[PDB]
């Protein structure tokens, strides 16, 4: 053994003492309990950044744990290849999207090999290879026949100059984010899945997690929106049925959730598309103005809340149904078309949103509800307004001193007699658009024919195929423009007829990619019913913040699908979440002539803070999370080889919990490669006095009261690990636990024989607790203290006996 740690000369022979030994190769083994430990798996962008060493060091220690407590575990690994980010960088080094990606794979694997994560090679999947998505093409035809997807039309917004089509995201007062240039609304017909028919499937079945963080949890409920509320019809007024027709001359319906509000009514308001809006704004420009400026908008409901709220009147009336007030319409900008009627109704006492908006254009505001003797301000927003649940009705008539359920039935009695409402259940949820006008993504696999409309492409002739050999130029997608792909015969009449040149969501690859980990080979399904048996669900999964919220909840509803469709039998996917929190460095800047800021990277700065070039000092600014944005990225690949793949995972799991935020810190990585040096002097030191003895077990009557408080300092440590690492997930205080066992070893005197064999169960123990942090070193260190293999031996047990004082 040599004295100095020397992390380049283990790591590679520990690495392929594991390959050998084919510990990570799991089949299923029914001897064996199985455990499912998922990490998110990487976009092939080019090389790892800090947020991928942190995941799968984290996805790595759980599932080292599992191993060593007998489980027989699958850590699989993959790569989510479509994207965008291929085409811009095939369009800026005029390269190919698949050689791109197909290059960067092959790198970033490199690195992940070398450092050391148990992972199962042989289920790498990736999802641009025609023997992946060939599967999502399949379910997709599937559903289509079901008509769980179908085909609609709907906006986009177009950018004429750049050509393409943009998110909500990418528009910057109506305009293009990269070309400036105004963008068009467009109505062009596209392919959804029919998610709202799973609302309640998908709501209810959250349940189910016991394990779940209840805010992750919240936001699935939030997204889904469930409501249970009722539909009001108001006549509309003698005076203000010109330009109507059909029944929006007769009423104006409305939902809402709150029906026993409904005497506190003081105005309605009805979208820019509505009818009402329409006819109103036949005779007035600003209406006009007001309707043009709501369709032109752009907002993501991210934004939606924190949109300002604006309103125009129109001079027509409605009339309750309740008490037969007479109430005045307004166009909305917050009233979207097609969520419900279009057109709600507003009661500016109980309602923050509409207490705001009757505030500014000084609306009525009557009050409908009293909670206890509270003094109800008309000029300032309370939160017992809003109270449902301990609310009691007045200024109402007859439903004076109901409280909700029974002022929400009695209303609902009210206005079925007289056939203006009933009852009704509404989503926030909206159905799940696929189509994506870009190169870089799987097609669809349907064929346009004008004599038999738009045909699914049967099994036999799976996958549709895109083509690789394709540069994307900007002017206009590449598949729209390659006849050679989209003329095609129709597989139904054999005339004429034209491919799909869309493609689908990439959200689509990520929601069924743990399903085919189990049988990423076969040839006959989307994943073998053997295989789909045994590994059941995902017991952990591990991955980053974003887009959770759309990723959970499409990974749910594919779970359904593919269980209804015989594939799988579970109904949720993932039974554990972590997400762990991002890594944030400190930001450098040097003053520009032309009145701005050039950010410079770390490394390219030494602290004296000055520039390592030119040696001008350099402006050390704010720390914030790592990106391009301020060049702060710190390249994973610079500490690897500075330090070894130790060094890196031990600093990520000990700088912070996983869920908290990792600040990047040339001292703590350096602390972290000192103790794997004292860990290393250690275990020399021991071995150089004497040799490797038999570890002491048993009755430990007879000690002495300095051996005896060791043995109680271990095997409460070991307690603390496994706690740490199976229930709390807090991997940072395990190794602070282990820390503390070996300074009172260090202060202990194990030179008696007793004390040799106490000196050798501590060691024992320390090796491997730490394996599942620091794998290469305690492999090495545990093959100097004893013959068996680390794997056998199994998780440090803990000795009750050691603690009776
Ligand atoms: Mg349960
Ligand atoms: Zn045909």
């Amino acid at each position: 053994m040599q004295e100095h740690y020397q992390p380049a000369a283990i790591e590679p022979a520990a690495q392929k003492k594991w390959d050998d030994a084919r510990i990570s190769n799991v089949s299923e083994d029914a001897s064996k309990p199985k455990y499912y430990c998922l990490s998110m798996f990487p976009y092939p962008s080019g090389k790892l950044h800090m947020g991928h060493v942190r995941n799968y060091t984290i996805g790595d220690v759980l599932s080292r744990f599992k191993l060593l407590n007998g489980f027989n575990v699958m850590q699989p690994m993959g790569w989510d290849a479509f994207g965008m980010p291929a085409e811009n960088a095939a369009m800026k080094n005029n390269v190919a999207p698949a050689a791109w990606t197909y290059d960067n794979i092959e790198y970033m694997k490199t690195q992940l090999k070398s450092l050391g994560f148990a992972v199962d090679w042989e289920r790498e999947v990736a999802t641009c290879k025609p023997e992946y998505y060939r599967w999502e093409q399949w379910l997709f035809t599937k559903l289509f026949e079901k008509g769980i997807v179908y085909r609609k039309n709907g906006t986009v917004n177009w950018d004429p100059v750049d050509q393409t089509v943009l998110a909500n995201g990418q528009v910057i007062d109506g305009r293009g984010w990269r070309s400036g240039a105004l963008i068009e609304k467009r109505e062009i017909p596209m392919y959804y899945f029919k998610i709202t028919d799973y609302a309640e499937e998908l709501l209810n079945d959250l349940d189910k997690l016991e394990h779940w963080p209840e805010q992750v949890k919240t936001m699935q409920r939030n997204w889904i929106g469930k409501s249970r509320g009722m539909t009001v019809r108001f006549a509309v007024s003698d005076d203000s049925k010109q330009g109507l027709e059909g029944d929006y001359a007769k009423f104006l319906q409305v939902y809402t959730t709150r029906p026993d509000t409904l005497m506190g009514a003081t105005y309605v308001a009805v979208a820019a598309e509505h009818p009402l809006a329409t006819a109103a704004a036949a005779d007035k420009p600003e209406l006009q103005a007001f309707i043009a400026e709501c369709k032109a908008g752009s907002v993501a409901e991210a934004d939606m809340a924190t949109m300002e709220k604006k309103g125009v009147p129109t001079g027509r009336y409605v009339v309750n149904p309740l008490n037969g007030d007479k109430l005045e319409v307004w166009i909305a900008n917050y009233v979207l078309w097609g969520y419900g009627d279009g057109a709600v109704m507003a009661v500016p006492a109980h309602d923050e949103r509409d207490f705001e908006f009757a505030a500014k254009y000084n609306l009525p505001k009557k009050q409908v509800i009293a909670v206890g003797d509270n003094a109800f301000d008309a000029n300032r927003w309370q939160e017992w307004y809003g109270d449902k649940e301990n609310g009691v009705l007045v200024n109402s008539g007859d439903l004076d001193g109901l409280d909700f359920q029974t002022a929400f039935d009695a209303v609902a009695a009210k206005l079925q007699s007289q056939g203006a409402g009933e009852p009704k259940t509404q989503y926030r949820l909206r159905d799940w658009g696929i189509s994506r006008q870009r190169y870089w993504g799987c097609p669809i696999p349907i064929v346009h024919c004008e004599k038999c409309g738009n045909v699914p492409v049967p099994a036999d002739q799976l996958p549709v195929v895109l083509p690789e050999n394709v540069v994307p130029d900007g002017m206009g997608s590449p598949l729209a423009k390659m006849p050679e792909f989209y003329e095609t015969s129709c597989p139904c009449c054999g005339g004429a007829a034209k491919r799909e040149t869309d493609t689908m969501d990439t959200f689509i690859e990520s929601s069924w990619y743990f399903f085919r980990y189990m049988s990423p080979k076969f040839s006959d399904g989307m994943v073998s019913a053997e295989s789909a048996k045994y590994w059941g669900a995902v017991d952990q999964y591990i991955g980053g913040i974003e887009h959770a919220i759309l990723h959970l909840l499409y990974a749910r509803f594919f779970t359904k699908l593919m269980r209804d469709e015989g594939l799988v039998n579970v109904d949720e996917p993932f039974e554990r979440l972590l997400t762990q929190g991002m890594v944030v460095c400190e930001t450098y800047y040097r003053e520009n002539d032309k009145g701005g800021k050039d950010w410079i990277n770390p490394a390219d700065v030494e602290l004296t803070a000055v520039l390592k070039a030119d040696g001008l000092p350099v402006v050390i600014s704010g720390t914030e999370k790592m990106s391009k944005s301020k060049n702060n990225g710190v390249d994973p690949q610079e500490l690897i080889n500075a330090y070894g793949a130790d060094t890196a995972r031990l600093f990520m799991m000990f700088a912070a919990p996983p869920e908290q935020s990792l600040e990047w810190s040339d001292s703590g990585v350096e602390g972290a490669h000192r103790f794997l040096r004292r860990l290393w002097r250690t275990v020399y030191e021991y071995l150089k006095q004497g040799g490797a003895v038999k570890a002491f077990a048993g009755n430990q009557d007879g000690l002495s009261k300095e051996l005896k408080d060791l043995r109680h300092k271990l095997h409460s440590t070991t307690a603390k690990v496994s706690d740490d690492y199976g229930r709390r997930q807090q991997f940072n205080t395990a190794i602070a636990a282990v820390m503390e066992l070996l300074n009172q070893y260090d202060k202990t005197d194990t030179g008696s024989e007793q004390g040799r064999a106490v000196a050798q169960e501590v060691l024992e123990a320390a090796v491997r607790l730490l394996w599942p942090i620091v794998p290469h070193i305690c492999e090495t260190l545990w093959s100097e203290l004893n013959g068996a293999k680390l794997w056998e031996a199994g998780w440090p047990t803990v000795d009750e006996a050691a603690l009776v004082k």
